[PDB]
Parts: C-alpha cells; sequence; structure tokens
C-alpha cells in the first residue's frame, strides 16, 4: 500500500520504497494477497466486437480477455485457474513477472508444469509482485492464447514522472476470425496472414460492414494522463501515434525509464510502454492510429486503418476529422534509446563470440512441415507430460535433445548471448525475442536498416564491439532480433529455474523457435517447496491420465 | 515524315494517318531508314553516375545506355550490333516492337536467333516502325541488360492530346553495383536485394556520400510538356509523382490512350507511360519522386528517396524545398483504367478455364538451386545453339519440354490465357508479365488487395466472369500478375512467330518463368525470307563454333 504517491510526487511510494529503489532486490512487505479465479470455457459461434461471428473461442470468465489483475508492489497475486475447455490443457504464464525463486508458477507447460487438464482441472498460481508496471498473462499451451486466453496485469508503484490520471491498460491486439490451431496448421506450410482486424482495448470497427465501435478514451483537458499500452498479439507488430500529441515514455515493459518524449512508438509482440499524454491541445476528438512499418515484415492488417478515439471531455461527440500524418517507419525495430531509472552497468569490451554463447536461428525448409524454426540446429518440442522440472525433481539429467536445454551454471553472474538471425539463409525475418525469468540488457544489435532490404550482418568484433552499450542500456523482457542480423543480450543469473527464451510470434514458437535456459539447476531442486513439488506432481498425474483420452494430436512444439 | 502534326493538332500526322488510324494494320510508307551501329564493350572498374566504381559493366558505344533510337511512324529502323564483349554472346530485343512478320529480328536468343558471338561477332537487325510511342531495347542474353546493354526507342507519331514541347525519354532504372551474373547466382538461392540506387535519365545522388547529381528537367512556364517515362529495371517496380502537379497519361507502353489525369503512376518493369505535364503551378523547383508501394513485394532501394528536379525556366536554381506527400500505395498493380484510342472489343462471357488456356506459375523449392520458377510444370531453359526457329526451318517438330512451347494454331483469332500465380504455394509474389510480338488485352485480374497481404484467389466463373472487361480494355505489352491471384489476357494471332511470354524480373525469367508461344508455325516457315534464313544460319554457325571455347557455363534459362 502506498503512503506518499501523489499526482505531483509519483516518485514516492512508501517508507523505504520509491522510484530509485532497486526493485529487483528490495520488495515492500505488504502482507496483502489479491486473488482471482479464472474459469476457462470453450465457446462456439461467438459474436466478436467487430460483428463477425468466430467459429470457436476460449474465454476467461466469459469475456474477450481475462480480468485486469491489479495489486500493489509487494503484494502477492494468487490466481486459481479452472480449465473447463473441452479438450485442451492450459497453462497461464505471467509475462513480465520474473517469478524469483518461484519457477514452478511460471506457467510454461512442458517446462515448469504439466498442463491443467480440461473438463474441470485446476491449479492455483501464486507469485510475489516484486516489480511494478504493466505486464500481461496468456496461455502457453501451443497457440491457445490466440483464442482468448489472455489478459493484463497492472502492479501499482512509483513512476518517473508526475501525472494526474492513470487511464489504465490499453491492450492492442491482432484479431483473426480463424482459430489458433487452424492458423498454426496453416502457417506450418504457408506465410502467415494479415490480421482480420486490430482490436484496441477490446474493440474495433469492421472495415467491411462498419459494425463495431472505436475504443473511446476521454482525456481531461489540462491534465497529464498515464496510458499503459500493450501489444498482446500473436503476430502483429504495431506502430502507435496520437494525432497532434506527443507521448512521453516512463516505462518499457515492466521497467521504469527516464522520461522520453516521442511522436510515435513501435511495440513488438509482447512489449509494453507506459506513456504520459498531456491534454494540452485544443479540445476535440483525436485519432490514435495503429500503423505498420517494415514493409510488412512484422505484420499487417486487412483493416487498413485500425484506430481509437481520444475525446477531450466537454468537446463535441463524433469522429475525429484530422487524418494526421503517417509516423516514421520504425522498420520492425524497437527503440534502444530508453534508459532505466535504476541503472545497470556491464562490460562489453571483453565479449568473445563462442559456440557456447551463440544462438543461431535458422528456418529449415527441408523437412515436413515446410516452415520449421531451429535454434542451434534444433526446433524446440517439449513434453507436456514430462516437464523439465520433473527431471530436476527426480535427478535425471538426460534431457531430450528437443528440449533445447542451454544449461547455465554461473552463479549470479552476467551471461552474454549472441542471437544470429539466419544470416546465411535465403531470407530472414524480424523476431520479437522474449526471456522468461528476467529482464535482459540489450547490449546492441546489427545496424538498423529497412526490414525488407535483405541486408545481412554477422557479428564482427572489429566494428561491432564499439557499437555495444553496457552503460545502463535498455533493460526489458522483449526486444527485436533484426532481420538478417544479430542481437546481443545479457542477463544476470539471479534466479534458478528453467526459463524459456523464444520468439513471441505464436506461429514461430509453435514452429520451434525457442531455447530453454536451465539456470543453476544444482540450486533449483533445493529451492522448490514441498507444496510446489506435491502440486506439480498432482497436476502431472492428472494430465498424464487425461492425455491418452484426448482426441487430437499435438501438432507443434507445445509452446 | 509528318505533314500536319502541330502543337495544337497532335492528333494529325499525314495524309491518311492520324491518331484514329488502326496502326496495327495500316502503316505510313515513308521509304526512310534510320540506321545505328551498336558497339558492345566490356569495361572493368567503371565509375558510375553516383560516384561508385562498379566491377564490370557492358556498354553500348561507351555510355551507360545505348543510343536513343528515333524514327518516324512507318520508317524502317536498322541496327548493326557488334559484340566486342570478352565472353558473352548477345541478342538485342526491341521491347514493344511487334516485329509483324519479322520474328527473326525479335532478338530472343534461343528462340528467334542464336547469340551474336563475342570478340567481334555482328548482326544487323532491321524492323518496320508500325507503332508510334515510347519503347526500349535490351539484351536478352540471360540477365546481361543489368550490366548496361539497354537503351530507349522513340517512334514519333500522333498523340491523343495537344502539347507544346516533347521533353523526350525519361528512363528510370534500378542500379546495382554487383554485376548481373553475380546477382543471378545470388538470387538462385537468396531473396533479391534492394537496389543500391535508382537512376533517373542516367543519374542519381549517392544516398551515403552526396556524390552524383539529380536529373534536372526544365519546364517552360505555361506550356504543356510530353514526358516519356520508362521503367527499364531488372527488378524494381516504381511509383512516380511530381510534387504539386498532376500528370495526364496519353499512352501506355506503345499504345495511345484517351487522356487520363492522375496524381501518381505505377510502372512495372518494362512498362512505359507518356504523360503531359502542364507547367501551371508557381515557378519553382519541384521534386519528381520515385517511391515503392506493395510492402516491398515488387522491390525497394537502399536510396530511401530517389528523385529528379523539375525546374521552371526563369526560377531560382537549387533544390526543391517542398517534400510533398507520399502517393497512394499502388500495391504493385498497374491501373486498368486506361482506354486505348483505337478500340478493341472481345467477348468475355464465353471464356471457360481449361488446361490448354491456363498457365500456372509456381515456385519450386525442392530442386537445385532453391528458387526455380515453373510455368505449367516446367522452368524454361532455351538452347542458344538450337533456337526454336532452327526447328521451324528444318521441319523439326520435336521441341524439347524445357522450351515450354505453347503451340497456337488458330489463324488471326482472339486467344485467351489465364495465368495463375501459385495460389496453392506457401507464398506468392507480383510478377510483371510481358508478351513479345503483340499487345494483349487485359481482360481482368483477381480483386485488388495489398500485395503482401497473402490473400489468394482462384478463378471462379460465378464471380469472376462479371469482373472481366472486353469493351476496349487496357491494351499494352506488360501488366501485373497479382500476388496470390490470377490474370486473364487475350491476344489475336495475327503474327506467326515464336514469341516469349515471361516475367520481366530478370531474376525470375533467368529462373525459368517463361513460356514460348509458337504462333501459327505452319505459316511461319513460308514467311521467312531467304536472307533472314541465311543470316540466322550464319550467326548460329559462328555461335556454335564459338561456344565450346567459352570458359563459363550457362547457369540459368538463357533469357
Ligand atoms: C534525358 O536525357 C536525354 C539525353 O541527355 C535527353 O535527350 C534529348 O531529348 C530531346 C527531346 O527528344 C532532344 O531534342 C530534340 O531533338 C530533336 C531532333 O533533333 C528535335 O527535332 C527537337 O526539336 C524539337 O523540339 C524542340 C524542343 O524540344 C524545339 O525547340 C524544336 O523546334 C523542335 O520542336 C518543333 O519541331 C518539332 C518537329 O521536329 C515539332 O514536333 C514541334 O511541335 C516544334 O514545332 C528537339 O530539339 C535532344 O536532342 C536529346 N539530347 C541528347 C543529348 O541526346 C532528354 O531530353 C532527357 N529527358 C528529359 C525529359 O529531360
Ligand atoms: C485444442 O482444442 C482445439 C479446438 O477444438 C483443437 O483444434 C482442432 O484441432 C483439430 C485437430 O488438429 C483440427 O482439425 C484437423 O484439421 C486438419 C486440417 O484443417 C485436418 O487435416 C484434420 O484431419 C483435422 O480435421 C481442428 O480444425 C481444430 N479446430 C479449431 C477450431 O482450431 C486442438 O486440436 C486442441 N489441441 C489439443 C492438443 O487437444
Ligand atoms: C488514423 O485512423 C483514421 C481512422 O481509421 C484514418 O482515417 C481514415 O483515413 C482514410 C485514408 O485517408 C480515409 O479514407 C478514404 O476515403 C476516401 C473518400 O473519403 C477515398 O478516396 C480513399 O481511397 C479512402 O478509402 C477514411 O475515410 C478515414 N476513416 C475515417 C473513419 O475517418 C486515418 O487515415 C489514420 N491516420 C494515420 C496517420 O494512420
Ligand atoms: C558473361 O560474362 C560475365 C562477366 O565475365 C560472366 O560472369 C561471371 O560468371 C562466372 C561464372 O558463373 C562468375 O564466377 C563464378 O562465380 C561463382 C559464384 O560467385 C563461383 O561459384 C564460381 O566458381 C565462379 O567464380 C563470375 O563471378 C561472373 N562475373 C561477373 C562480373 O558477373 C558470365 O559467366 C558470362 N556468361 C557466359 C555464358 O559466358
Ligand atoms: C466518446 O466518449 C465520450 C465521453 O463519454 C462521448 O462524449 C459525450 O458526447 C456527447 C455528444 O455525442 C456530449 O453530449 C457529451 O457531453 C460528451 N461527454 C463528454 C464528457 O465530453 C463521445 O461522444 C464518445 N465519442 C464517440 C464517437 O462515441
Ligand atoms: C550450439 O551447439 C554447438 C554444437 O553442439 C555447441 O558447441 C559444443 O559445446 C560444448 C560445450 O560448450 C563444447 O565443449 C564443444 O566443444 C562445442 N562443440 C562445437 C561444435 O563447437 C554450443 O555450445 C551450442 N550453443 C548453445 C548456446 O547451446
Ligand atoms: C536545373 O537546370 C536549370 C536550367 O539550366 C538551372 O537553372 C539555371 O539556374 C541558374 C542558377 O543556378 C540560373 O541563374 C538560371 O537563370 C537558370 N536558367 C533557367 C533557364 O531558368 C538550375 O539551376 C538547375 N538546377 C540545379 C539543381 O542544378
Ligand atoms: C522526394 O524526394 C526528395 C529528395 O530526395 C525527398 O526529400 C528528402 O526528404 C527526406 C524526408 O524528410 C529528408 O530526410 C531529406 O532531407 C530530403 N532530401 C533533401 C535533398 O531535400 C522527399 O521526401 C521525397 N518526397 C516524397 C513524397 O517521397
Ligand atoms: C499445361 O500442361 C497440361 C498437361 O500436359 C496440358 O494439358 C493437356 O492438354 C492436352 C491438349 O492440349 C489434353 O489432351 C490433355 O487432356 C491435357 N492434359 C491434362 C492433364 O489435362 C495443357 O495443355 C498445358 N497448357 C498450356 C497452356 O500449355
Ligand atoms: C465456469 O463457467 C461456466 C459457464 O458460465 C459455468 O457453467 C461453470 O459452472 C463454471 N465452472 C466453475 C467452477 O466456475
Ligand atoms: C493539429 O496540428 C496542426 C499543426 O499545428 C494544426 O494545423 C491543426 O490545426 C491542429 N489541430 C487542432 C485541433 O488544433
Ligand atoms: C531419465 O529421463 C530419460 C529421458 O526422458 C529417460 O529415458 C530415463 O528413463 C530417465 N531415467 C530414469 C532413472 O528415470
Ligand atoms: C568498339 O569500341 C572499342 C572501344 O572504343 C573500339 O576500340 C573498337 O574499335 C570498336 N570496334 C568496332 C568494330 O567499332
Ligand atoms: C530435331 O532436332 C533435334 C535436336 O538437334 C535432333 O536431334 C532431331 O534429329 C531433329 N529431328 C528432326 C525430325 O529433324
Ligand atoms: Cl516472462
Ligand atoms: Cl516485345
Ligand atoms: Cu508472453
Ligand atoms: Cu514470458
Ligand atoms: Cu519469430
Ligand atoms: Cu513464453
Ligand atoms: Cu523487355
Ligand atoms: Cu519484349
Ligand atoms: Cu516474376
Ligand atoms: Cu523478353
Amino acid at each position: 500500500e502506498p503512503t506518499c504517491n501523489t499526482p505531483s510526487n509519483r516518485a514516492c511510494w512508501s517508507d523505504g520504497f520509491d522510484i530509485n529503489t532497486d526493485y529487483e532486490v528490495s520488495t515492500p512487505d505488504t502482507g496483502v494477497t489479491q486473488s482471482y479465479v479464472f474459469n476457462l470455457t470453450e465457446v462456439d459461434n461467438w459474436m466478436g466486437p467487430d460483428g463477425v461471428v468466430k467459429e470457436k473461442v476460449m474465454l476467461i470468465n466469459g469475456n474477450i480477455m481475462g480480468p485486469n489483475i491489479v495489486a500493489n508492489w509487494g503484494d502477492t497475486v494468487e490466481v486459481t485457474v479452472i480449465n473447463n475447455l473441452v479438450t485442451n490443457g492450459t497453462s497461464i504464464h505471467w509475462h513480465g513477472i520474473h517469478q524469483k525463486d518461484t519457477n514452478l508458477h511460471d506457467g510454461a507447460n512442458g517446462v515448469t508444469e504439466c498442463p491443467i487438464p480440461p473438463k474441470g482441472g485446476q491449479r492455483t498460481y501464486r507469485w510475489r509482485a516484486r516489480q511494478y508496471g504493466t505486464s500481461w498473462y496468456h496461455s502457453h499451451f501451443s497457440a491457445q492464447y490466440g483464442n482468448g486466453v489472455v489478459g493484463t496485469i497492472q502492479i501499482n508503484g512509483p513512476a518517473s514522472l508526475p501525472y494526474d490520471i492513470d487511464l489504465g491498460v490499453f491492450p492492442i491486439t491482432d484479431y483473426y476470425y480463424r482459430a489458433a490451431d487452424d492458423l498454426v496448421h496453416f502457417t506450418q506450410n504457408n506465410a502467415p496472414p494479415f490480421s482480420d482486424n486490430v482490436l484496441i482495448n477490446g474493440t474495433a470497427v469492421n472495415p467491411n460492414t462498419g459494425e463495431g465501435q472505436y475504443a473511446n478514451v476521454t482525456l481531461t483537458p489540462g491534465k497529464r494522463h498515464r496510458l499503459r499500452i500493450l501489444n498482446t498479439s500473436t503476430e502483429n507488430h504495431f506502430q502507435v501515434s496520437l494525432v497532434n500529441h506527443t507521448m512521453t515514455v516512463i516505462a518499457a515493459d515492466m521497467v521504469p525509464v527516464n522520461a522520453m518524449t516521442v511522436d510515435s512508438l513501435f511495440l513488438a509482440v509482447g512489449q509494453r510502454y507506459d506513456v504520459v499524454i498531456d491534454a494540452s491541445r485544443a479540445p476535440d476528438n483525436y485519432w490514435f492510429n495503429v500503423t505498420f512499418g517494415g514493409q510488412a515484415a512484422c505484420g499487417g492488417s486487412l483493416n487498413p486503418h485500425p484506430a481509437a478515439i481520444f475525446h477531450y471531455a466537454g468537446a463535441p461527440g463524433g469522429l475525429p476529422t484530422d487524418e494526421g500524418t503517417p509516423p516514421v517507419d520504425h522498420q520492425c525495430l524497437d527503440t534502444l534509446d530508453v534508459r532505466p531509472v535504476v541503472p545497470r552497468s556491464v562490460p562489453v569490451n571483453s565479449f568473445v563470440k563462442r559456440p557456447d554463447n551463440t544462438l543461431p536461428v535458422a528456418l529449415d525448409l527441408t523437412g515436413t512441415p515446410l516452415f520449421v524454426w531451429k535454434v542451434n540446429g534444433s526446433d524446440i518440442n517439449v513434453d507436456w507430460g514430462k516437464p523439465i522440472i520433473d527431471y530436476i525433481l527426480t535427478g535425471n539429467t538426460s534431457y531430450p535433445v528437443s528440449d533445447n536445454i542451454v544449461q547455465v551454471d554461473a552463479v549470479d553472474q552476467w551471461t552474454y548471448w549472441l542471437i544470429e538471425n539466419d544470416p546465411e539463409g535465403p531470407f530472414s525475418l524480424p523476431h520479437p525475442m522474449h526471456l522468461h525469468g528476467h529482464d535482459f540488457l540489450v547490449l546492441g544489435r546489427s545496424p538498423d536498416v529497412p526490414a525488407a532490404s535483405q541486408q545481412r550482418f554477422v557479428f564482427d568484433p572489429a566494428v561491432d564491439l564499439a557499437r555495444l552499450n553496457g552503460d545502463n542500456p535498455p533493460r526489458r523482457d522483449t526486444t527485436m532480433l533484426p532481420a538478417g542480423g544479430w542481437l546481443l543480450l545479457a542477463f544476470r543469473t539471479d534466479n534458478p529455474g528453467a526459463w524459456l527464451f523464444h520468439c513471441h510470434i505464436a506461429w514461430h514458437v509453435s514452429g520451434g523457435l525457442s531455447v530453454d535456459f536451465l539456470e543453476r539447476p544444482a540450486d533449483l531442486r533445493q529451492r522448490i517447496s514441498q507444496e510446489d513439488e506435491d502440486d506439480f506432481n498432482r497436476v502431472c498425474d492428472e494430465w498424464r491420465a487425461y492425455w491418452p483420452t484426448n482426441p487430437y494430436p499435438k501438432i507443434d512444439s507445445g509452446l
């Protein structure tokens, strides 16, 4: 609970806790628990917000998204998940929540848990809110979250700029009328489709019939508003802009940053930005536009102009009349100019590229299906019925090859990872790379060029070491791997666990594009509670008894 | 020679000849010959117009392009081509020139001729100017024209609007520092690169160093100016626009059309537009911009803003200061709104799709090399040493499968052709389809959608017959096959000959994307002069004696 957080002093939170506190190591002891119950149901012939009826959706508590989780910094969040789907298992992953020494609550089926079985299976997740900001949750059962198993997280805390009004969450997502498993099957042998629409806070107008509604945000004239923008898509990467207004970034993913004013923002799949908008212009209706850059390399929509309305209170109703001007083309790249308020410093001069720190991503066209994504030679394929944690608990280290285990034994040390984007393959695409368990430092990447330009880079210390930044670089949980290029990340091994590191485009992680960092496994078994072990085994027993009765095969990685 | 063509009466040409004459069946008898000698040489370490030195170019008469061919409607054009290259043969094709009963002058090596051998081989081309407008010529020896064996054609004649000043040709082309054979090898296993620059009338500024110069067109205030725009690229498809001005189209390719005013134009590879520009704006310097649309599906450049300067005479010098707005995205599609002045009408209600009128284009990823283009099951591969005309002249009908012969025996009848763009393949690209020997009618295509949107269409008469237009549809020699869709063309079999029909992206026709319409072969032997037969055999005997001594393999289709 805050005691000094006010509009003119958002930096303050409570005694001992403010925007400069190192939240990764110091957490308020609030003693409070915020609990939720998620009931997952399978609904056929569901009428969506743009008027089109979808063949099948998978909903939390009967709505297009699950409830907005809300707690304070230092609370515990507890979610009972009850799976009333017909056939699918489910696992809910709390994206952006590092699960420090709570790996078994990460929701990564086949890694940290077996899936909760359908027809009434249940599990309760419990995690500490050791960060504040905007995050989200979604299924990790193959591409299930593309059917509706998704929602937002708002953990309140201090901020890097004063503001008057917290407008809350503003999730933006691609929207397909086809169901997720159908799209996974499709994308195994075909380029992915443009989205049928882009929803903004759950709604959009159908570009074809005019049904639906624009999201409508009311601004209080003369006031400073925090807007928590998310990209919860399965594939689309968005540019956002508000006509005639700038946006001031105060957080990137769940990491507060020094204020940074921009005219438009690029959000990768899974990224968030907290921004402050000053209602400083003439009272009117303004469009908030979603646009695409990068010559389609990171998505498009068949709605040519997805948008929301920002309405100044007291102004007329109606649609905005100024179409504004297109934002700069971000070329499928997030900005590396953000700077965390709580800094990190690491050396970059000593980096040496070696097989054991290099993750080559490659598209393999030579087998079945046609599009298979491999990392270091292997497409990931997890066993929902024998998760990596089961190996840890039984002392078996014979991990299957397709689990893509990258064992990291270093204890609370910075580890450096060079990811290479198929520079030798016939073509390469942008990928939004996401790490569970940690925020990474973005130490650098290949030179920024047009996403569709086919220019290729391989890391060369002679020119690239000097392009690296270890002086408080961007710190976040998702960033872009440039098409044709490379990306150098670092993270500190402060959290024993099995942690996925994967592309967040559903079609690609389905297709194999992940590894699993097995961090300090010799420390992990000691740190697993009896309750967590017992409940892991309970759910896996139920899952393993269920699975042979399932009528459908698993057709992808499981993730 | 014209006798009545004046600025206020451009429709008039001479007694019995004007813009309404059916130029396809009636030609002025001028008895005049315009002759040229083309000396092809191989130049290493050539300094190009944006200051970059290229490894190797292949030039006509020592310049970046060959001579601008100029003649009057009904003259004869004669060109002696002397091949002083070091290893390559060469064949010069007169794009847009129908070669009515002169097939052996079409310059299609492997089809209508063997290549002229290097180290001094020569051949004289001779053809009647039976069409007036703007065309171009280029080698057809694999992708050689990408090295500089290219130039323009201006056949003067009447026009569909009055105008004061003919500004002449304005060829726009992609420009690569790598040589064409290296790019063919690259694109056999890699997506094609963005161009390094785009030249306009021979010049551009280097986007990185500032070297070079902008093309500079001086407009006479208050006058109407004809501008003959061409896209002579190997791959890039361009959008063009002049800031603050419209352009009025008066011809498409070599076909005069009713005046059509637009803000911007799409030119596929090989297309031309003649436009009239009225210098009616305030005297100033204005940018002529080259832009790309279609999310890079039909090209890009590493110069983000290739441009020319249109200067009003009498105004200050220096650079335009108005950057203007970006044009509408043409989505890699040419406009089907043009209407020829001399009309054609054909029935479309009676079309029925059948194997023998359908040309399925497919990318085959299963062979060597990776990217092989097939039409009706076969990637074309011609024999430079045994052209299809050799078979005609020796009474041999055993055409190889790889010559992709589509024999058309109908005499002077409309023939209808449905081209299908790999609609069941994993992905599909726009292709600029070009027919030798004829203008075709563009009867229809699949619905216009964004080029990268992945939307696929297969011809369905229940919806698509009503979408066809046989009442004076666009008539021209190049038009777009939409990504994922289909195109329906017709042409009348008025010209016995072996006629290539192919994608004009160099990398794709090298990769197999062509067929060869063998039109009225039973009429064609009868129509070949002894002189043409004897010279065909002479050049082939020289080419066959040369070829075993060549140090390089043929690595593509030969076209
Ligand atoms: C791209 O670069 C190339 C090379 O640098 C430029 O090519 C020049 O192109 C122009 C136009 O084609 C050409 O000039 C014409 O040459 C013709 C042959 O000599 C002339 O007959 C013609 O004169 C007519 O037009 C003039 C104005 O353009 C008039 O002043 C002149 O009186 C003639 O016009 C009267 O006569 C004609 C009948 O011929 C009649 O139809 C008219 O109505 C009128 O009564 C031009 O002089 C140059 O010779 C080419 N120069 C080069 C170096 O080769 C090209 O222009 C550049 N493109 C752009 C658009 O800038
Ligand atoms: C999770 O639940 C969903 C929804 O029921 C399951 O998706 C369904 O999966 C089946 C089996 O893969 C899909 O059908 C198959 O489709 C292909 C071709 O399209 C066909 O070849 C097969 O014979 C079969 O018909 C079905 O379309 C799909 N339905 C939806 C709406 O997506 C999914 O299988 C479940 N997953 C698990 C692991 O149980
Ligand atoms: C921000 O989003 C708004 C709302 O979607 C966009 O407005 C839309 O702008 C398009 C393009 O200008 C308008 O469309 C067109 O209409 C004309 C005829 O009026 C037609 O000539 C065009 O070909 C075209 O289809 C559309 O009317 C307008 N929609 C509404 C409801 O106003 C706006 O463009 C977006 N701006 C940015 C910078 O992305
Ligand atoms: C027409 O003349 C050009 C220019 O000399 C010849 O192009 C050259 O072709 C050779 C043979 O394909 C190229 O070298 C080869 O390169 C590949 C891959 O880069 C390599 O695997 C080979 O072992 C060999 O070195 C060469 O780079 C290329 N040069 C240029 C400037 O393009 C072409 O072969 C001639 N065509 C005919 C049919 O004679
Ligand atoms: C967006 O929501 C706002 C706020 O509720 C709507 O604003 C009202 O609009 C009507 C006229 O349509 C006015 O009578 C009210 O006084 C407005 N209230 C506010 C506080 O200003 C607005 O109409 C909505 N816009 C859209 C298109 O639905
Ligand atoms: C990528 O796979 C390569 C090949 O298996 C791995 O390189 C082996 O790694 C072990 C342990 O570091 C070394 O002792 C061997 O010498 C390596 N062999 C080769 C071929 O170099 C590499 O470690 C894997 N990379 C990651 C990040 O998992
Ligand atoms: C484009 O070419 C025109 C025509 O030669 C140039 O215009 C001359 O420009 C100088 C100043 O540089 C003037 O003093 C003359 O009066 C202009 N003559 C005409 C007839 O107007 C123009 O400068 C060139 N632009 C650039 C970018 O090179
Ligand atoms: C027309 O081409 C001009 C010249 O290249 C473009 O002007 C450039 O505009 C960009 C974008 O703002 C600037 O960064 C450069 O400074 C401009 N160049 C210089 C020499 O002026 C212009 O953007 C193009 N216009 C359109 C609509 O594409
Ligand atoms: C595409 O190839 C197909 C297969 O060879 C050709 O189809 C045949 O056409 C002949 C006569 O022209 C018929 O006798 C056959 O019944 C067709 N075979 C089958 C499988 O349909 C077709 O003509 C070729 N199309 C073109 C335009 O070349
Ligand atoms: C889940 O929701 C459904 C549909 O409203 C309801 O039938 C079911 O009883 C709920 N189950 C649980 C335990 O909430
Ligand atoms: C938005 O900004 C542009 C540039 O200043 C201006 O022309 C326009 O009038 C502004 N809109 C409103 C609502 O004032
Ligand atoms: C260890 O796990 C592997 C791979 O899943 C399995 O083959 C083996 O039987 C296990 N060993 C025992 C001791 O459980
Ligand atoms: C071709 O041009 C070259 C280069 O200038 C010249 O040396 C040669 O004599 C010319 N040959 C012919 C026949 O014109
Ligand atoms: C057709 O040409 C081929 C290839 O040169 C030759 O082998 C064959 O004998 C010729 N057949 C006829 C009938 O002349
Ligand atoms: Cl996470
Ligand atoms: Cl032609
Ligand atoms: Cu996630
Ligand atoms: Cu995550
Ligand atoms: Cu990816
Ligand atoms: Cu994940
Ligand atoms: Cu051509
Ligand atoms: Cu041609
Ligand atoms: Cu093509
Ligand atoms: Cu051709």
